[PDB]
């Protein structure tokens, strides 16, 4: 996966094969504990089924809302989403959406 800064936040992104989505939430999870500006978007491809987790670093909630980014990329992926302003995660239907996922992530940090 890249890293990559994105207005005032440090976004880091990758789609993996076969992790399970427990797994991909953990590691999610773990990442934007990282600092206080982190956006992690991380997606795991099996097969024609993609799963996929935003967290963010608490301290920017309000500021990056997992609840509404998780939908907005999950769209894209032909998917949903849900969870709390921290940390969300779906399931969709188009793995192969993924870089378009990310380009519409880093237009909404930007603003």
């Amino acid at each position: 996966m890249k890293e990559e800064n994105v207005g005032d936040f440090t976004l880091h992104y990758g789609v993996f094969e076969e992790v399970e989505p427990e797994e991909l939430r953990n590691l999610a999870d773990m990442l934007r504990q990282r600092t206080k500006k982190d956006v992690v978007f991380i997606a795991s491809r099996k097969g024609d089924k993609i799963n996929f987790v935003i967290g963010v670093s608490k301290e920017i909630s309000d500021k990056v809302n997992a609840k509404e980014v998780i939908r907005e990329v999950g769209k894209v992926l032909k998917g949903g989403g849900g969870g709390r302003a921290d940390l969300a995660q779906g399931g969709g239907k188009a793995p192969d959406k993924f870089p378009e996922a990310v380009k519409l992530l880093k237009e909404i940090l930007s603003g």
